[PDB]
């Protein structure tokens, strides 16, 4: 199954190259947990943004180029998939152009919104909102440890 994980900020803009405006640990720890033990493939740019490969997961990504470390290096939607093997959940963590090649093919939505105006091109590819159901709602405010207010939603595909 291929399913798609991310951070949007308001207007539904993502990742890009540098570092978004926010520091909200808990996001990250609901990555871990709806990312462990399961594959994911990543754009050039998250990758060299986590600066290291995830742990307890498989290592995967799509481009064009050649591939400097020896995670499994893709060419193409297709041998990534492959790549995945035989797993129950697929975790495609984009960044932009990846989500797109994705999102055809994807049946599961899992994003957290982020109430933080930021300015920038690339956008999460747009969906009609009865096509992908509503499960989940938790919605959480910022703390100590969470810049910025946040908001859990996983959209399975109807
Ligand atoms: C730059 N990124 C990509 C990134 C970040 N947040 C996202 N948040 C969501 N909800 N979705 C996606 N796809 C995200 N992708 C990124 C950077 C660092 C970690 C990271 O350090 N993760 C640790 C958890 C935090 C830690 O510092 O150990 C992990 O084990 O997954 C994950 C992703």
């Amino acid at each position: 199954m291929i399913s798609l994980i991310a951070a949007l900020a308001v207007d539904r803009v993502i990742g890009m190259e540098n570092a978004m405006p926010w520091n909200l640990p808990a996001d990250l720890a609901w990555f871990k947990r709806n990312t462990l033990d399961k594959p994911v493939i990543m754009g050039r740019h998250t990758w060299e943004s986590i600066g290291r490969p995830l742990p307890g997961r498989k290592n995967i990504i799509l481009s064009s180029q050649p591939g400097t470390d020896d995670v499994t290096w893709v060419k193409s939607v297709d041998e990534a998939i492959a790549a995945c093997g035989d797993v129950p959940e697929i975790m495609v963590i984009g960044g932009g152009r990846v989500y797109e090649q994705f999102l055809p093919k994807a049946q599961k939505l899992y994003l957290t919104h982020i109430d933080a105006e930021v300015e920038g091109d690339t956008h999460f590819p747009d969906y009609e909102p009865d096509d992908w159901e509503s499960v989940f709602s938790e919605f959480h405010d910022a703390d100590a440890q969470n810049s910025h207010s946040y908001c859990f939603e996983i959209l399975e595909r109807r």
